[PDB]
């Protein structure tokens, strides 16, 4: 029927600990729909219920131990932001130019209001160039 | 409606070829609902259908040529389980304090009365230190 | 309800400028139902509407700097491709028997007509040997 839904794709970040990510949300594949709403870096949730989340973030280098990404639901109630996935990969090499993926997706119980954001270790090793490589989405099942 | 769902998440394991996790199923992010049944380390399918299924497993060392996960389907009927899906990584560096992620999901007709778990290839790699690190769930389409 | 769902598995390549991989479809965990046409490598899409679409593909060495995935969208009208995911990955020793998966998945509005398809950097290093270590999906949210 009409369940909320949204496809996000990176953008170059605009230079501002664990960043929140900016997105593109209307152009090429993005897209938002059914009282979906993505506002000030948040997917804003319009109505309460399971919803399956994920986020593929393409790290590239040109140093870091370790690339991660988080995704975090805040909570209008609730001060602390809660972790929701977590993906972490050491990394191996000197140098360099080395490209990794992180894919992360499951489902979670959302309340309406609820705010979902994608943290990265270090927004600077974000590939931003290509919407297929680094995107965040969630949909009501 | 009431489709059966789950997310579990892990916990530590205690100690016990390819050994099945056991899971955290209603504390924190994890829960099961609608029918869906976590019992002894299997996660229990009440209703016949198509299923979306899926699982990270985050590995950190602290010597293993590589690391595996796979999702197993036990069926009463049939004797010998079927690996849904699996996802294995040579491992690259000596040492060390390297980590890292699998994730894997997909979708399964399941029967009522299957059984999933997952196995890895080694419990003591298991990063089980946080309910968004490692995780495992479910969910009727 | 009949919403057009498939799963499809690898098998050898038939050897043939990123090629495009072709699949089974009905044999083991593979299938497709409501509509979902494998044809011609494409998986053809009946309904206009969101698709969650997802893959794995595992590739192991036995010299290429990296390894990369790609599902694609070709639409009637339209004559170029469009990259909906890719997930690419320097690879990191020399050698070697390696490997390593990467797996993708997301939402996207299709229409009646659409094909998809996953084509990879190195068809000669996808390992073909198993039905859950590569596979590619989608069904109709």
């Amino acid at each position: 029927g009409d369940k909320p839904r949204a496809h996000l794709t990176v953008v170059r970040q605009t230079p501002t600990q664990f960043p929140a990510l900016h997105w593109e949300h209307e152009l090429g594949l993005a897209f938002t729909k059914n009282r979906m709403n993505y506002t000030n870096k948040f997917l804003l949730i319009p109505e309460s219920g399971d919803y399956f989340i994920y986020s593929q973030v393409t790290f590239r280098g040109m140093k870091p131990d370790s690339i991660t990404v988080v995704i975090t639901k805040v909570t209008d109630s609730y001060p602390e932001p809660t972790q929701l996935l977590m993906g972490t990969k050491s990394v191996c090499e000197v140098g360099s130019n080395w490209f990794q993926p992180i894919y992360l997706g499951a489902m979670f119980s959302l309340q309406e209001g609820d705010k979902l954001m994608v943290n990265v270790s270090d927004i600077s090793l974000v590939d931003y160039t290509k919407e297929d490589k680094t995107f965040f989405g969630a949909f009501l099942l």
